[PDB]
């Protein structure tokens, strides 16, 4: 019974004996501690994880009719990761100037070139929503999740503005597109300058100004997480939840999530196409997409009565959530905010996001990266011939190049799951005819047919040493439609693609009626693996897709049949990978030499104290690479974080590195480290896949 399967995994996730949650009731990134991927330690948690927790409790609440666990999860979120306090967690937010939201600085192509000068070279444009939010809520305190929490206070900064909370607000990434997770420096969101460099805190690693930096706080959301929370509440409400107390909070979150629709420095959309941006007026700086983040910050202490906000200029397809956008914009969606323009902004976003998906879809069906309003992160002129979407430049790897941000196949499964939900929702709500449903449908239908060529149940694909799939004659499959991957029998196995290698560009967008099929946009799908999180996401994309086809036509379509059977089979084989704690498989991590490599940059002349009490950078360094344009040093991830050497898994990792990694070639000669991880989101993606198959397919 898929219902019983969901219930069993739900209990495994929630059990105090399994360790998914801390003693304060906050879900961790993962049960295991030694892991690094976006958070850099397993007992960090994320806005992402909280968003999945909500989703879990929504489907549990539908089955049990007990909504109290959803409400407790929301309460927990509000207590620990949304910095509003019913002691002020956003001091001086009231002094914000919406006619000068922030002070400009350039992004850089390497971490070595930071700190960046706070020059104000570009005057920031108008913030046109601050006034509405204030009138609507009586405050401009941001009701969004900060993205990262040190749940076990492992970095030892403490929580300045809420000291009795063990979980502390921290941040890592600050230094541009080449600062991988391995290359960042963990620092407190609320910086009283008690750590870092004396008199400066960590601020002077990131920005420079004429003066010593002031004590200050700042937060950054991840727009995909807050939207996924809204998506969860959308379904709560569809499934009968009707406590206005919480419905209203999801609407509030949605209203503030509008900050994600704005250019970083509120520059007019398109205005930097020729390298000469100018400040936005009204909504001129609104791109109506979910960019990578919004940040906010201000002074700490009595002498620092200032605050600021930035949007983001870079938008990734994998972050868009049109289910949230529909929920916040229609009577049928049910979560329209009360602000004057919140719902009508979200309505424009819903359409813009579907146009973005169609624009980005490769010749063979996969979704390419996204677009930016700030080329090179300093409003550089677009390259000659670069394709555009509403005057924003196509990017194959928005925001991060290490690794390229749209290579991970999870970035296909996560957004296409939402688009499949959305197809289902439109058709359920009686819409088969709008331009929006036609876009959603076209994109998900083309994607499903693409994806099925790389999904293997009870068979094992043939791949070569470099991770290319092979056909029956042994040739590499380099994208294209109709991929025919060679296969050997492998009862009980499943395989999914792992990455995409991207080349070319979509054609410039001129609307859905002039779309071209993007014949020069190529996805090469590669690296077969067994990621159970991606599996659970895929299953749902296939489930909702199939269900939609049957609501639309009366029967499962040809492709709907195939998507439904693939879902059923994937659920059936995955069940065998339950270890009693989660549905898991073993993974190799060839990236884990980056625990040891010297690549964490510090500027010359900069010494301070890290949270764990060590002097940083300290003496274990090499000179920075002068080709990267800095003047400083590199330490290692592990020297920066000496407490990682106390982790129970550390000596096995170090021993494996000593015996297998060859520093001169940069290769793992006797195999890479291997781990079996129990990730919270991944387990939720699996549990919800069982549930939704049961609800949409077994019951209807
Ligand atoms: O585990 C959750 C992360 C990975 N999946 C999607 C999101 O839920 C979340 O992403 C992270 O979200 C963080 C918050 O937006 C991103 O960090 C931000 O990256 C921004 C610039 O790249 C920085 O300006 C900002 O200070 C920093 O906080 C980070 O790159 C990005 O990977
Ligand atoms: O080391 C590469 C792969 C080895 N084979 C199995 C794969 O499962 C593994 O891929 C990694 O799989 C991880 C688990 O799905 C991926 O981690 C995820 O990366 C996501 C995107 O940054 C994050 O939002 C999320 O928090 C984080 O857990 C990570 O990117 C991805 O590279
Ligand atoms: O470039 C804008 C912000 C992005 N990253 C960190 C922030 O401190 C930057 O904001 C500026 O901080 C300044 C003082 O430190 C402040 O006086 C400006 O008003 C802020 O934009
Ligand atoms: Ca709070
Ligand atoms: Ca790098
Ligand atoms: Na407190």
């Amino acid at each position: 019974s898929n219902k019983e399967r969901f219930l069993t995994l739900y209990h495994q996730i929630k059990s105090d004996a399994n360790g998914y949650f801390s003693p304060e009731g906050i879900p961790y990134h993962s049960i295991e501690t030694l892991i690094c991927e976006a958070p850099d330690y397993g007992h960090m948690t994320t806005s992402e994880a909280y968003s999945y927790w909500l989703w879990l409790e929504v489907l549990y609440g539908h089955y049990t009719r007990d909504w109290s666990k959803l409400e407790a999860a929301w309460d927990n979120m509000e207590k620990y990761i949304i910095p509003v306090n019913e002691n002020d967690e956003q001091p001086h937010m009231s002094a914000y100037n919406p006619s000068s939201p922030a002070t400009y600085a350039s992004e850089k192509p390497y971490p070595d070139q930071y700190p960046s000068q706070l020059s104000g070279a570009r005057p920031a444009g108008q913030d046109p929503i601050d006034g509405e939010l204030k009138s609507t809520y009586g405050t401009n305190e941001t009701y969004l999740m900060h993205w990262l929490l040190d749940v076990d206070n492992w970095y030892k900064y403490g929580n300045l503005l809420n000291p009795s909370h063990k979980a502390a607000y921290v941040n890592t990434f600050q230094r541009g597109q080449q600062e991988s997770v391995w290359e960042a420096i963990p620092h407190p969101s609320q910086d009283d300058k008690s750590f870092g460099k004396p008199n400066e805190g960590f601020m002077s690693l990131f920005t420079k100004e004429n003066q010593v930096p002031a004590a200050q706080w700042r937060y950054t959301n991840a727009t995909d997480a807050d939207a996924r929370a809204i998506q969860a509440i959308y379904w709560a409400k569809e499934l009968g939840y009707n406590n206005s107390t919480y419905l209203d909070k999801a609407k509030k979150m949605g209203d503030f999530l509008r900050y994600g629709m704005y250019d970083k420095y509120f520059q007019t959309i398109g205005s930097g196409k020729q390298g000469n941006p100018y400040p936005g007026n009204g909504k001129g700086a609104c791109h109506y997409l979910m960019a990578w983040y919004t940040s906010w910050g201000g002074g700490l202490g009595d002498y620092a009565n200032w605050s600021w906000r930035i949007g983001a200029s870079h938008c990734h397809q994998g972050y868009q959530n049109p289910v949230a956008a529909y929920a916040l914009s229609s009577d049928k969606g049910g979560l329209k905010p009360s602000s004057a323009t919140g719902a009508s902004d979200w309505e424009k976003t819903l359409k813009r996001q579907l146009e973005f998906y169609v624009w980005l879809q490769s010749k063979e069906g996969a979704i390419a990266g996204g677009a930016t309003n700030s080329w090179n992160g300093d409003y550089s002129a677009y390259p000659a011939g670069r394709s555009t979407f509403y005057d924003m430049a196509y990017e194959d790897a928005p925001v991060y190049h290490d690794p390229p941000s749209n290579n991970w196949f999870g970035m296909q499964a996560w957004p296409m799951e939402r688009v499949a939900e959305l197809y289902y929702i439109f058709v359920k709500d009686g819409d088969k005819t709008s331009e929006n449903v036609q876009m959603a449908k076209s994109c998900i239908t083309k994607w499903v047919n693409y994806a099925l060529d790389y999904i293997f149940i009870g068979s094992r694909p043939v791949s070569d040493e470099e991770g290319y799939f092979l056909d029956d004659q042994g040739r590499r499959i380099l994208g294209g439609t109709n991929a025919t991957v060679a296969t050997t029998s492998a009862p009980g196995e499943f395989w999914l693609p792992g990455n995409i290698a991207w080349s070319g560009q979509p054609d410039t967008w001129n609307g859905f009626q002039s779309a071209t099929g993007n014949p020069n946009l190529t996805a090469v799908t590669k690296d077969p693996t067994q990621d159970t999180g991606v599996l659970g996401s895929l299953v749902k994309a296939f489930t909702f897709f199939a269900a939609a086809t049957k609501l639309e036509t009366g029967n499962y379509t040809a492709l709907g049949v195939r998507a439904k059977d693939a879902a059923a089979q994937l659920l059936e084989v995955a069940w065998n990978y339950n270890d009693g704690v989660g549905i898991v498989t073993e993974e190799e991590r060839e990236d884990y030499d980056r625990f040891f490599k010297k690549e964490v940059y510090f500027p010359n002349g900069w010494n301070g104290t890290f949270g764990q009490g060590n002097q940083i950078p300290g003496s274990s360094t090499i000179p920075s690479d002068p080709q990267r344009g800095g003047n400083g040093v590199y330490t290692s991830f592990a020297d920066l974080r000496p407490n990682i050497k106390q982790d129970p898994a550390w000596s096995s990792l170090e021993s494996k590195y000593q015996s297998s990694f060859n520093e001169a070639t940069g290769k793992w000669e006797n195999g890479a480290p291997v781990f079996t991880y129990h990730r919270f989101w991944s387990q939720v993606d699996m549990a919800t896949a069982y549930a939704e198959y049961h609800r949409l397919i077994n019951l209807e």
